[PDB]
């Protein structure tokens, strides 16, 4: 069966996604944002991204056995907005507007449970026949939480929790008042090692051994305006942290920056003061899903633990719960946030189709790439010198090992929110310079924010304390003796690191990349950070990537067969 899954809606939605199964093999997946250079993909069909897919696969609509989407978008329509107007072919012409979608018939068109794509996602592109199922996001249509069984090909729901109740919302909206943003969570998770946490309850949160409550809020809270509980968990949160915590809320400042000649926007107060709420929020959220794993292990009788949803993205959460007594194994894809649940409702589909879905195998590299005839095209329309090594890994290597900074866009743009070897700037992990240097002078971030590592994962056993596979750097784990302080710029405040191993079937470039540079510097392992600036999403095109190129103080890009220095 060939099958498209979408997510995004031109009404109040988020990381507007497409995805193409063929056979239960994934012939493409990527981003809106990508394509449109915007942020987060936000209130838009997914319309360049699935006109991405649908060339790279070499088909149009009509060669589709189904379009799927990620959430039940009718049912939420009838519930909060008192009634779903259109047909099937009127949600199809909002979904893949006919000037970009041409077609002489309508695909079926499904509408799939949230929380079940979320779940879709994860099993069965794990590898594994059954596990236990945890879903824990900012809201679906209605749940917060899913706790299910995955087996037999079959997902199985246990028990949900109510939406006023999110975790997601609550650690979201904790990331807003901190001033590092709501739609920056992960810069919360990185402040939490900074601080001390006194009380993980936040005089709110009661832990028990199956999970969490809410006493601050009614779980069955409902906002009648709207079609989820966000506006309600802001009112009440804010409301609370200004309670209990020291500090009022971060402000929000926008002023006239005559030397950027714009009006920019900036926070009243240093997010850093707020390490110590960082620190007690993530304290909180661990408490609460480990309850909440242990719980959907304990029913299903499972080992194997399978995670999905926005707050999947906790990668210090994930690493720790893979080290608990009650988990053998854990698979997290690399699109545990709403990226993908256009993925996740494409495999619900084709396994109802009756199709078999082939795991995703280490890799997550199913964006565009591009040929070296199109990158010289892109690098001829700006001018610039290149040249085209007889052993581009090789060199790279060695600029690396030599303390210099390398942009590497190559082969498949990955998809969700990780730099993978496909989209990244590379940079040296021995060296106890070049955190602060990257932090300060390229990605132009916060200098407590931490980098991560990728390495050959022939010798990650060394390395790390656990041996097992971290494809996605969707999970944090100990750094071994030997290795803590052989490897500075990519070790965080707590002594984590978040590994990304490489395979030579996953990226053979990358892999002879890093194999060279093992050759160099002892260890084959270097910094690696995602491939933009502040204000954008990751590189995708070889002109993105040029245009990046000019603007960041980095040494040299290497794009195809083609390096380019400064
Ligand atoms: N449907 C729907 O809710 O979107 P979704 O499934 O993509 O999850 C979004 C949620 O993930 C939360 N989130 C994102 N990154 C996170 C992190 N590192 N730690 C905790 N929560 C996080 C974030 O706070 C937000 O509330
Ligand atoms: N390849 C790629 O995606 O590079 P990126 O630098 O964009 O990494 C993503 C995020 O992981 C955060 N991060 C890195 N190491 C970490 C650690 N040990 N613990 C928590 N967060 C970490 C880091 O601060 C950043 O916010
Ligand atoms: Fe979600
Ligand atoms: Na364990």
């Amino acid at each position: 069966m060939r099958v498209l899954g979408l997510n995004g809606w031109p009404r109040d939605f988020h990381d507007a996604s497409a995805a193409l199964l063929v056979d239960g093999r994934i012939a493409a997946f990527a981003e809106e944002e990508r394509f449109t250079r915007k942020k987060h993909g936000y209130n838009t069909a997914p319309v360049q991204a699935a006109a991405f897919c649908l060339a790279q696969a070499g088909l149009t609509v009509d060669d589709l056995d189904a379009v799927a989407f990620g959430w039940d978008l009718p049912a939420m329509y009838r519930e909060r907005l008192g009634g779903w107007p259109h047909s099937d072919s009127e949600a199809l012409d909002i979904l893949l507007p006919r000037d970009v979608f041409p077609r002489r018939t309508d695909p079926p068109l499904h509408f799939v449970q949230h929380h079940l794509a979320h779940a879709a996602s994860a099993y069965y592109f794990s590898g594994e026949d059954r596990g236990a199922v945890l879903i824990v996001d900012g809201q679906g249509e209605e749940e917060c939480v899913t706790l299910a069984h995955a087996e037999g090909g079959k997902i199985t729901v246990l028990d949900t929790v109510p939406g006023a109740w999110s975790l997601g919302f609550f650690y979201e909206h904790v990331s807003e008042y901190t001033g590092l943003g709501g739609d920056n969570p992960g810069k919360l998770m990185g402040l939490a090692a900074h601080g001390t946490t006194v009380d993980e309850t936040l005089s709110a949160f009661a832990f028990d051994s199956d999970g969490y409550r809410l006493n601050l809020i009614d779980p069955q809270a409902r906002d009648p305006e709207d079609w989820d509980e966000y506006s309600v968990t802001e009112r009440a949160w804010f409301a609370h942290l200004e309670r209990i915590y020291r500090l009022p809320p971060n402000e929000f400042v926008r002023r006239y920056d005559p030397a950027k000649g714009r009006v920019v926007r900036d926070t009243r107060r240093d997010p850093y003061e707020y390490r110590d709420l960082a620190a007690t929020a993530q304290a909180a959220l661990e408490r609460a899903v480990f309850g909440l794993a242990d719980s959907v292990l304990a029913r299903t009788g499972e080992r194997t633990l399978f995670v999905a949803g926005g707050v999947g993205l906790n990668a210090t959460m994930n690493g720790k719960l893979l080290t608990r007594s009650t988990v053998d194994k854990m698979f997290v894809p690399p699109v545990a946030s709403d990226i993908g649940v256009s993925l996740g409702a494409a495999a619900a589909v084709a396994v109802e189709l009756g199709d078999r879905i082939a795991p995703m195998g280490d890799t997550a590299a199913w964006g565009p790439e591009f040929s070296p005839d199109q990158v010289r095209a892109a690098l001829d329309r700006t001018g610039l010198a290149y040249r085209e090594p007889a052993n581009l890994e090789r060199e790279v290597a060695a600029l690396i090992a030599s303390g210099k900074v390398v942009g590497w866009a190559q082969g498949r743009g990955e998809v969700g929110p990780r730099a993978l070897g496909q989209r990244s700037l590379l940079g040296s992990a021995h060296s106890p310079t070049m955190r602060d240097h990257i932090n300060l002078r390229v990605k132009d971030r916060e200098w407590w924010r931490p980098f991560a590592p990728s390495m050959l994962r022939s010798v990650s056993d060394q390395v790390l304390e656990v041996d097992a596979d971290f494809p996605y750097m969707i999970m944090t784990t100990k750094v071994r003796a030997a290795y803590a302080e052989r490897l500075p710029s990519v070790v965080h405040e707590d002594w984590s690191t978040r590994p990304q191993t490489v395979t030579e079937a996953s990226n053979p470039r990358y892999h002879r990349m890093l194999t060279e540079l093992g050759d160099l510097v002892g260890d084959p392992v270097c910094l690696n950070t995602s491939f933009n600036d502040r204000g954008e999403p990751i590189v995708s095109s070889p002109a993105d990537a040029l245009l990046t190129f000019s603007r960041l103080p980095i040494d040299a890009l290497a794009v195809g067969p083609y390096l380019v220095t400064k």
